[PDB]
């Protein structure tokens, strides 16, 4: 008869990013976050994946609202794509709603800005059968929040994405007293960031970058270029401040970066004088030591713009042999080779490059082991659910929690789809639902399921041999020459004559075929596809997609 | 009238691996190395690239021999593919020729073992107009050699791939006296490893792994699995030694690893007792704490076998919840995400994993800054050509050489294709030749040019809309229903009705077309492809490959 809650991860447990969780009691439910995950970044763009909203359709009538905790694409990137299907009230801080509404406007969903509900921190608010409080927490992004969620089964604490920065840039450190209060009163369950679970110590403060920026700007003798992604408002704000400190005119390239900076300037999060800024067309009018350019690309991209500038295909900015390029790309693990490619192209143009002191190692943004342990000691949860990471990350976080006196039996390692019931005296997995991903094109802004692309590559890897046969069923013979085309199987110079060698085979086969096969085009097409498949495998040791068409006209 | 040489990099300047250089005097030439480059590694295999041998056909009548310096796939992997086109005498140490002949036998080129010529170290040998001496040098692999190449223009020193290890595993440290002698006598040109140019200090000795192995084997309570690639004979030899130290029976999985180990055992490089080894089918007969398994996959692969064992699709070895898995994969930068995937699958099976102390950071294998500086001070070259790396690597190496008192004007940064003439008093680029790569399938063992694959993906990225039209030119109308198929453009559920919507369009178009278009199928096919292209772009914002076929029969 005792109460309980049901935690359903739809994204964030199996990948870094793409966070979406469902906290559900009987007759009520809330959804925490709707994020985008970036698995790879190359010279031509980034891969983007959004979660699958299939389960939300099943519990549509229990959802009391979407809870937004971070004003960043890894937590609000999927909201436009979700609101194309379902709509619920969106609780969030001003900047979070400001950047979500910007994307909504870009997507033609300005209508759903109607659903926005602003919240302030240190102010509990009733949403459904939940009492939610936003608690300020430090992180790399401009606005971050932990959640204190009171339910009749107990209080849940959701940190999710955080670091402990005692000297942040905005001088708004973590509201430590509230986190401790909830812990003294008693906490049933804690969900905590597991991204940086494998690193000991604490993560360095964002203020440890200020001296590096100051040194790089002090001794810069030409233009300064700052390459990053559209949602690094904090880093771009730190860089603009140091540009105006050394009397440099700022030129921001990229419509999304300027919008995001303007949304934050208007809402009062950042202070930026207009007179320090110029347009790209004006950069050539100023001497080189008075120029700071800030470059971004499409959503999540950093190095496509750098590659276009280093190849002279950008057509707005060209790399010059006195330039200093500061690279602050997204921490997409497995990006080193692409950074190396951009670096090669930039060194060819005789440009100095600073990239190490802005990598993921110097600032990780996510809580390291000491910060995770501080969270565990502040909250003192009875049950623990490590979130925001792959399986090995949350496993290491469970190890840390065990070292902090949390019983191993009170920690479950969730995977996307898993459903876990939590009560004031137990924790257990109760089942699985339909979880998945969907690829997203950052240029055309549409979602395509991972199944469609799996197939595109199930064939796009290996070639595709097309064929067309025209026979006269009443003569039982080829009527018009068979026609063929191929792609990706083998280079053309070896397929112009293999095309003639599979044509010969088929002409003979057809003349030698039973009239029934020739009379019914389907049997002929199946017969033909098998003939060709065997012929191509024997010649290439591949099994290309084979498409055949037969005619009897 | 003074002599000079001509250095033509065909591979190794723009990528890590795939090394092939041509040192050419008028009327004579030698080729140093024929390597394989591994740019990416995933859960299903590795990418393999070999250099383009086009220039070697032009200078075929000057080549006095192929010079092999390292017994490893990154220096001898392309030799079978090169010998399918041209043949020259192959100078090499026993193990180098032993592993090259093994691959030759696998490729059906045992005939060309006739071309082998064994060499010993500290023994100058005349090859063409060159006097070549192999000097022992330390490195991660079992046998490595620097080259001292006397020409009438001066003496060239080729280190290429090296580290300075004062306590190697074989107790055969670098022959430092010979390198110094050549330097005192005078050296015109030096080519040196630039792979690890960005790291300060010295690289740790291979003996710093022995305590880690000993600790891991001491406290292993179940089976021990050692996952690596077919050519890590040294690491697999270190691991087998520690397995027999703790009374574990060794089970080697992978035909290539056993062959390479047997080639080295017979030639006397390694000492391995037969009685310590067992077959895979026998591992279940022994208790878990008496079992060391060694796993490899295809050429260069490490984690495909691990993934198959962790998914229970291996069918010879299955991961058990007491296992300890030591990962020693190839240092292919940009592999972190794939290692993380394998790690997730292994932790799901409750297996302990050791991977950090066998990463690239703990042992780099390539000379760091102090070792590069030691080489520069030992050789004292007048001219310097940094090799074995991308552009930023060789640029950093040039910086180091400048700091070592080498004039900036005596250092050139080559790129694949560049031709550089070097004389006893000058250095300059004289032109460019045709350089390139070719992808290699590790299962079927054939080369496919990067052009063929570029195209496979120029279309395999985006979809491919096929179509067939049957018209009667004397009625000027569709005779039989048009037929269509698609792949990768959009999921099927949205293309079954778009296929009907492009069919309708075309039926009308055809009936409305000029008789000339209908009379000549080529014009009809071009007309049709353009119609469809516009229709598909408007619906998908994509430009899929479009293949059309028209019939008038």
């Amino acid at each position: 008869s005792k109460a309980s809650v049901k935690i359903t991860p739809l994204g964030g447990l199996g990948e870094i990013g793409g966070n979406m969780m469902v906290i559900e009691t009987p007759k009520s439910a809330i959804v925490i976050d709707a994020g985008m995950s970036f698995p790879k970044e190359g010279l031509f763009g980034v891969d983007i994946l959004i979660p699958d909203f299939s389960y939300l359709h099943q519990i549509k009538d229990k959802i009391a609202g979407i809870i937004i905790t971070h004003a960043h694409e890894d937590h609000i990137g999927a909201t436009p794509y979700l609101f194309k299907e379902l709509q619920f009230p969106l609780y969030g801080t001003p900047l979070s709603l400001g950047l979500i509404g910007s994307k909504f406007d870009e997507h033609g969903l300005k209508k759903y800005r109607s659903y926005f509900k602003i919240v302030e921190k240190r102010c509990p608010i009733s949403v459904g059968e939940f009492i939610i409080e936003w608690i300020h927490i430090t992180h790399s992004i401009i606005d971050s929040s932990a959640l204190a969620i009171q339910t009749k089964a107990g209080t849940i604490i959701h940190t999710g994405d955080f670091k402990i920065d005692h000297t942040p840039v905005d001088n708004l450190p973590t509201d430590l007293y509230r986190l401790a209060h909830y812990g003294e009163k008693g906490v049933m369950l804690l969900l905590s960031d597991s991204t940086n679970s494998h690193k000991s110590g604490t993560t360095p403060s964002e203020s440890t970058i200020a001296p590096a920026f100051d040194t790089l700007f002090k001794e810069a003798q030409g233009r300064v270029i700052m390459s990053t992604f559209s949602s690094n408002i904090h880093r771009v704000y730190q860089a603009i401040q140091y540009g105006i400190k050394y009397n440099r005119k700022i030129a921001v390239i990229g419509r999304s970066m300027e919008k995001n900076l303007d949304i934050a300037r208007e809402l009062g999060y950042i202070h930026l004088p207009y007179q320090s800024f110029i347009e790209a067309n004006e950069v050539a009018k100023y001497p080189d030591n008075e120029i700071l350019i800030v470059t971004t690309g499409s959503q999540g991209e950093t190095m496509s713009a750098l590659y276009r500038m280093a190849t002279d295909e950008h057509r707005h900015i060209s790399i010059k042999p006195n330039d200093l390029v500061i690279i602050s790309a997204k921490a997409i693990p497995g990006n080193e080779a692409s950074v190396s490619a951009v670096l090669n192209f930039l060194i060819k143009k005789e440009a100095k490059v600073a990239y190490q002191e802005f990598d993921n190692i110097h600032v990780s943004g996510h809580a390291a082991q000491e910060e995770q342990k501080l969270m565990l000691r502040l909250i003192k949860p009875k049950f623990f659910l490590p979130v925001h990471g792959e399986y090995n990350h949350v496993a290491r976080h469970k190890q840390t929690a065990i070292s902090c006196g949390v019983p191993e039996k009170n920690i479950y390692l969730m995977e996307d789809g898993d459903q876990v019931e939590v009560g004031p005296a137990f924790i257990k997995k109760v089942g699985t639902i339909k979880s998945g991903k969907s690829y997203v094109d950052n240029q055309s802004n549409l979602s395509i399921d991972t199944s469609i692309v799996q197939q595109r590559e199930e064939v796009a890897s290996a070639g595709v041999f097309v064929a067309t046969i025209f026979v006269n069923k009443n003569k039982q013979a080829l009527l018009e020459s068979s026609q063929f085309s191929s792609l990706g199987l083998v280079g053309f110079k070896d397929e112009k004559p293999l095309i003639k060698e599979i044509q010969g085979g088929l002409e003979v086969l057809l003349k030698s075929s039973n009239a029934e096969i020739l009379n019914n085009p389907k049997k002929l097409e199946d017969h033909t596809r098998n003939f060709i498949r065997k012929a191509l495998f024997k010649k290439f040791r591949k099994y290309p997609a084979i498409i055949c068409h037969a005619h009897s006209f």
